[PDB]
């Protein structure tokens, strides 16, 4: 019958393009980070049920600031979101993936800690991974190693290998057309093309620098719609979001769009 994981009102373009979803958001600093440098947890105060958890990792040299805007944007649509700082700003993708999974583990721990603001708010069986550049490569390694993850949505990803043919997790890749750090043609697009077994999507922002999906970007309506739609469709099995998740947004800001096995 009814999808037990469906949360919130039926979506519209307007509701997904808005700065905030329907739920009220609060946040806290993780008091004793377990396996990573630091974290901020964003959560809805008024979802009508337990929600999935998403862990988000920055790029090389970067901090939570670069990725922070996802915390409220996703949590306001019914997710617990942890943004991390890595143990070192100079950690590489494999380390970033371990730390991302350690952050998801700690959100699972906090869900069982009666003093935590997220006590009983998380469905620890439903998790997703996001991140920028080496933190995006780390997200893809997390998905490859942990195929029970329900969705991945890295941005301007990079890894030392572009072969993610093992990934069976639904994966949306955000890319930035004018990326000079991890050029689309040598990084994000090969990574996308490698993935044969999954629902997948490629969305490249016109004229975007390497930071085109970071906090402060000028395309939050489109990028936030797609990220929330992908996570709703695949972490919540919420087919109300199937068309938003799978469609070509046919948008001025989109300079490359691909998708496969999307429903």
């Amino acid at each position: 019958g009814a999808n037990p994981y469906a949360r919130g009102p039926n979506p519209t373009a307007a509701s997904l393009e808005a700065s905030a979803g329907p739920f009220t958001v609060r946040s806290f600093t993780v008091s004793r980070p377990s396996g990573y440098g630091a974290g901020t947890v964003y959560y809805p105060t008024n979802a009508g049920g337990t929600v999935g958890a998403i862990a988000i990792v920055p790029g090389y040299t970067a901090r939570q600031s670069s990725i922070k805007w996802w915390g409220p944007r996703l949590a306001s649509h019914g997710f617990v979101v942890i943004t991390i700082d890595t143990n070192s700003t100079l950690d590489q993708p494999e380390s970033r993936s371990s730390q991302q999974m350690a952050a998801l583990r700690q959100v699972a721990s906090l869900n069982g800690e009666s003093s935590s603001p997220i006590y009983g708010k998380v469905d620890t069986a439903r998790m997703g991974v996001m991140g920028w550049s080496m933190g995006g490569g780390g997200s893809l390694i997390s998905a490859a190693n942990n195929p029970s993850l329900k969705a991945a949505a890295p941005q301007a990803p990079w890894h030392s290998s572009t072969n993610f043919s093992s990934v069976t997790v639904p994966t949306l890749i955000f890319a930035c057309e004018n990326d000079s750090i991890a050029p689309v043609a040598s990084s994000a697009l090969p990574i996308y093309d490698s993935m044969s077994q999954n629902a997948k999507q490629f969305l490249e922002i016109c004229g975007g620098s390497h930071s085109c999906a970071n906090s402060g970007n000028s395309n939050q309506a489109l990028i936030g719609k797609k990220g929330v739609a992908w996570m709703k469709r695949f972490m919540d099995n919420d087919t109300r979001y199937s068309t938003f998740a799978c469609e070509n947004p046919n948008s001025t800001a989109v300079c490359d769009f691909r998708t496969a096995n999307c429903s």
